RNA sequence: GGCCAGGUAGCUCAGUUGGUAGAGCACUGGACUGAAAAUCCAGGUGUCGGCGGUUCGAUUCCGCCCCUGGCCACC
């Protein structure tokens, strides 16, 4: 509807951005964008209004998003900045190539991806390029986009690239970047299913060292990180249903060596959720003795006593010992899953006196 | 959109090792009154947001959603 919208109020609308690149990587997505040339608010208004849905209009940011179904549109009046503006100028001022291009949403030139900077041919070559030289420089905050991007969707940065951005890294720029924008970026990386690999680009290019303070990278920490993905690719296996967020884990291995001041101030600026805090106080402590706990599990029942009230992060972090390992699986899999008939628990019922029979009954059963 | 609280009677508010719920003022009924109010005895004051899952058993553990407030990211 939105091209014949557009011919009446004689404008020209484009799908812009990202929205763009996954669609030609074959990825689907809820969230379209567009850039008008002309008024994008009483587009967004008329298509509102015709598809009988509520408009949120921003007139000081010349925005307008509505929702229909499930998809979600913005619409955005075409900028030369962050007089007119050409769609090429808006393209312009992005990050990435493959980022920049557009589909012409127009009823004439219906269906074409119009390309200025060659980021089709960037896709094709699995290419991540910049736009201008001073680009890391404009916005900082990109240095952990590319890596995201480059770990998401395995490409590699241009030879220009990597040199401006380890050249923005070098001055610091990282520093001088808005906290909550780095901070949101890391969080959006977590996200990431491939986010081990832009954790090794971030590695590589060296951007943890200037965003948490104290921190610095060794071998144990790595090699923990990589056990982790075994574990993490197990239990997401078998286990699926079970399923939690998993880069929070990583990231407790990242700062685990930190101080517990400089950790927890991290993990508040993240606003991690309570689970993490709470698995990160528990490893920073309390888990060494757990496991020393778990060395001096004999009986099955007082693994069952150590195990089952602990969270799940608990567990998969307790998975890093190799002599644990099949312990904890054998938890999983087998020990705490079992149940009793009726007669059997009517006799076992004649307050907590119940509770406490039960368990007896469990380590009877176990043992 | 991310997160943190808050969700307890009509209203304003506490409650952790899961084990049979509370206060201050409205609610009914009767004793009391010519009627009413007060007061006494008392007792509703509640699927402790909604729906699934784990558990013998969930306000509690977890997951998906609703509502409100605040930190933000809103290229
Ligand atoms: N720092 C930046 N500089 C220039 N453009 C940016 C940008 N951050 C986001 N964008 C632009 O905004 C558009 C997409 O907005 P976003 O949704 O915020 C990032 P995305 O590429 O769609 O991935 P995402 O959906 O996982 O966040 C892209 O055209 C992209 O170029
Ligand atoms: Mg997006």
């Amino acid at each position: 509807m939105v091209g014949q919208i557009a011919k009446e109020m004689g404008l020209r609308a484009y799908i812009v951005g990202g929205v763009v690149r996954d669609i030609l990587l074959g990825k689907e997505v809820w969230d379209v964008d567009f850039v008008v040339e002309g008024n994008a608010i009483e587009l967004a208004k008329e298509l509102a209004r015709r598809h009988g849905v509520n408009v949120h209009p921003f007139p000081e940011f010349g925005t307008a998003h509505l929702k229909i179904g499930k998809l979600k549109l913005e619409f955005a009046t075409a900028r030369r900045e962050t007089e007119p503006a050409s769609l090429k100028e808006d393209l312009i001022r992005r990050d990435f190539t493959i980022n920049a291009m557009a589909i012409s949403v127009n009823l004439e030139d219906y269906g074409t991806l119009i390309d200025y900077f060659g980021g089709l041919r960037d896709l094709k070559d699995k290419v991540i390029r910049v736009l201008h030289p001073v680009s890391f420089i404009e916005d900082p905050v990109r240095i952990l986009r590319a890596l995201r991007f480059a770990g998401r969707l395995n490409f590699k940065l241009s030879r220009s690239t990597e040199k401006l951005l380890k050249q923005a890294v070098n001055l610091g720029l990282l520093k001088e970047a808005p906290r909550g924008r780095l901070i949101n970026e890391i969080k959006l990386a977590l996200r990431e299913d491939r986010f081990l690999e832009i954790l090794e680009l971030y590695r590589k290019y060296r951007v943890l060292e200037e965003i948490i303070e104290g921190f610095q990278w060794n071998e144990k920490v790595l090699q923990k990180l990589y056990a982790l993905r075994k574990v993490v690719d197990w239990h997401a296996l078998e286990f699926s249903e079970e399923r939690i967020d998993y880069g929070w884990l990583y990231l407790l291995i990242l700062i685990s060596n930190l101080d517990y001041e400089r950790g927890k101030h991290f993990l508040e600026e993240m606003s991690a959720p309570s689970w993490v805090r709470e698995t990160y106080k528990f490893m920073k402590f309390k888990l060494g003795s757990l496991k020393e706990e778990l060395k001096k599990a004999k009986e099955n029942y007082e693994v069952y006593r150590l195990l089952k009230p602990l969270h799940t992060s608990v567990l998969l972090l307790l998975m890093l010992e190799e002599e644990l390992k099949e312990k904890i699986k054998l938890y999983l899999e087998k020990l705490r899953k079992v149940k009793l008939p009726k007669e059997k628990i009517e006799e076992l019922k004649k307050g907590k006196e119940l509770g406490e029979r039960i368990e007896e009954l469990k380590r009877e059963i176990m043992n």
